[PDB]
């Protein structure tokens, strides 16, 4: 019948908060999930949410007629900077559907074919960097993947060159971002520099570059493109929010993906061997064609399996549109919040079998077999990732070229250490790459 909701122990007015005293809250919540099962309530001073981990409950939560996207505490801080951009707007905010309609054509297959050459530009810069390292040198994986993904969104979206590969520290734009992503995550564990405004020069420079300057990219649609429903273009204030949104969303999760993918490949030599052999076979030309990337079937499986284990945007939040009952057992009142613990969803033994921790790309051999709402690294419904096909094309292309051009060594026997900034990264992951001395075009 009507069930009492599991909940970890509460400590007076502190509630459950002393159980999340960590820089790694998602990983801590995964342990609580292992303990309490498919749903638990979590209270902190003043606020309450319910963590879901099973495909059966999340499939219900994914019913857009009953639950909509909620801005979690973390997203409410990002909203200070990203405003009512796509990622930090409520669905019922006018600018949400408006920008969605305006910007969606920028991710059509075709706009995607139109991005490929610029993707290859940044990818060649990555490969050339690693070709040019001396014998005594190693690669800082997440740091270089971030150089690539930031430059890729810069160039494809905004025809702006961040020139991240001409810098040996992260781009100044990144360095701001990283501090605000962590401080928003830390502000949650507070029961009782963040203001220091840096990226607005960058935004000005992106718009001004375009002002001067034959482009048909994301920025063009932001600037000119009007919403078929209402006839309205985006206003200036919202355009600035969208630029910021796409610069942060357009690079951070993709970089984490590539990093985890390389991690899992160097830990699984037989998977690496097969992935490498596909890359050599398919990529027969000096630089990859759009069509060839689509032929990298096993590399795509490798990426989906990295997202299964460590989805780089690991949670999303929902709220009950009306009073409702969840799972036929848990009554919810209007406004009650739910969080989808994606890494936990992706370990549901009832869906995946009981080797959920193993890195097996062949799970994705025939994807239509995978139940609905079992695999959700890109979110849900109308508020799902708009950039999904962009991210996967970029990553497939890049991983393909890496595997074609180098042999990789896990030279420090790296121990996985996952840093959380509301995206996930394998912090400190380093490798050595031995060139196969295949020329570029
Ligand atoms: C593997 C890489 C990526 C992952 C795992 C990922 C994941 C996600 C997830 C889980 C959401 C839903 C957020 C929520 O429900 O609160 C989302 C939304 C969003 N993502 Fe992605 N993302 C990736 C790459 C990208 C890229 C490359 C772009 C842009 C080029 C992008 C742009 C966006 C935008 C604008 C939204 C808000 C969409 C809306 O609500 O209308 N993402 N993403």
């Amino acid at each position: 019948t009507i069930k009492e909701m599991p909940q970890p122990k509460t400590f007076g007015e502190l509630k459950n908060l002393p159980l999340l005293n960590t820089d790694k809250p998602v990983q801590a919540l995964m342990k609580i999930a292992d303990e309490l099962g498919e749903i638990f309530k979590f209270e902190a001073p003043g606020r309450v949410t319910r963590y879901l981990s099973s495909q059966r409950l999340i499939k219900e939560a994914c019913d857009e007629s009953r639950f909509d996207k909620n801005l979690s505490q973390a997203l409410k801080f990002v909203r200070d900077f990203a405003g009512d951009g796509l990622f930090t707007s409520w669905t019922h905010e006018k600018n949400w559907k408006k920008a969605h309609n305006i910007l969606l054509p920028s991710f059509s297959q075709q706009a995607m074919k139109g991005y490929h050459a610029m993707m290859v530009d940044i990818a060649v810069q990555l490969v050339q960097k690693w070709e040019r390292l001396n014998a005594d040198e190693h690669i800082e994986v997440p740091e270089d993947m971030t150089r690539l993904t930031l430059d890729t969104i810069g160039l494809c979206g905004f025809n702006y060159r961040f020139n991240s590969f001409y810098r040996d520290q992260p781009h100044p734009f990144i360095t701001s971002m990283v501090r605000a992503l962590d401080e928003a995550m830390n502000k949650l564990q507070r029961a009782n520099q963040f203001q220091e405004k840096v990226m607005n020069d960058l935004v000005d420079k992106i718009i001004a570059d375009r002002k001067a300057s034959q482009s048909d990219d994301l920025l063009t649609h932001m600037l000119n493109g009007k919403d078929p429903e209402t006839g309205e273009p985006l206003d200036d204030e919202n355009i600035r929010y969208q630029i910021i949104t796409f610069l942060i969303q357009g690079h951070e999760t993709t970089s984490g993906l590539l990093s985890f993918a390389l991690y899992f490949l160097v830990k699984n030599p037989h998977v690496l061997q097969k992935a490498a052999e596909e890359a050599a076979r398919v990529l027969v030309d000096p630089v990859p064609s759009y069509k060839q990337v689509k032929q990298l079937k096993y590399v795509g499986m490798v990426l989906n399996e990295a997202l299964r284990l460590w989805p780089t945007a690991p949670a999303f939040s929902l709220y009950a549109k009306e009073d409702t009952v969840l799972g036929g057992e848990y009554p919810l009142e209007k406004g009650d919040e739910l969080m989808v613990l994606i890494p936990q969803l992706h370990r549901d033994k009832t869906i995946w079998g009981d080797d959920v921790e193993e890195f097996r790309p062949e799970r994705f051999e025939n994807p239509s077999a995978i139940p609905q709402h079992a695999f959700k690294p890109f979110g849900n419904g109308q508020r799902a990732c708009i950039g999904q096909q962009f991210a996967l094309h970029e990553a497939t292309l890049v991983l393909g070229m890496m595997l074609k051009h180098f042999d990789f060594e896990d030279h420090t026997n790296y121990e996985l250490d996952i840093k959380e900034t509301l995206t996930l990264k394998p912090e400190g992951f380093v490798v050595k790459a031995k060139s196969k001395k295949i020329p570029l075009g």
